[PDB]
């Protein structure tokens, strides 16, 4: 899709507080079409339902972690191009490499500011012509 008010986001994290941060930041930026999932399976269930244009996802989560989530999305014919922004406390260079090589559209380290999220989302929008 396009980075207009209608773009539908999926915000994935096993902790409510973290999802709430992202949802509120997106609202501020003018994106109100936003759904949440608590783990990778929950996320795929919603994604396969259709209509999503952007995923923002944690890494460490039960049932299916965010790296598996990202890999699954990238390998799936119907959603292989979906933007996926990783947002995680994992800061080791080897975590960043693993996610980058798996196809992350971007990578933000927790804790993060409103400015940081905005600029990294905008970097992805520009890269993809949205
Ligand atoms: O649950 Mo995370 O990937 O450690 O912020
Ligand atoms: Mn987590």
């Amino acid at each position: 899709h396009m980075a207009d008010k209608e773009l539908k986001f999926l915000v994935v994290d096993d902790f409510s507080t973290m999802r709430r941060i992202v949802r509120n930041l997106l609202k501020e930026l003018g994106f109100n079409n936003v759904e949440e999932a608590e783990d990778g399976v929950d996320a795929l269930n919603k994604l396969q339902a259709g209509g999503y244009g952007f995923v923002i996802s944690d890494w460490d989560m039960p049932n299916m972690d965010g790296l598996e989530l990202l890999k699954t999305i990238r390998a799936d014919g119907a959603m292989s191009a979906l933007p996926v922004l990783m947002v995680t406390a994992r800061a080791k260079k080897e975590n960043i490499i693993a996610a980058a090589q798996a196809g992350a559209s971007g990578y933000v380290v927790k804790p993060f500011t409103a400015a940081t999220l905005e600029e990294k989302l905008n970097k992805i929008f520009e890269k993809l012509g949205m």
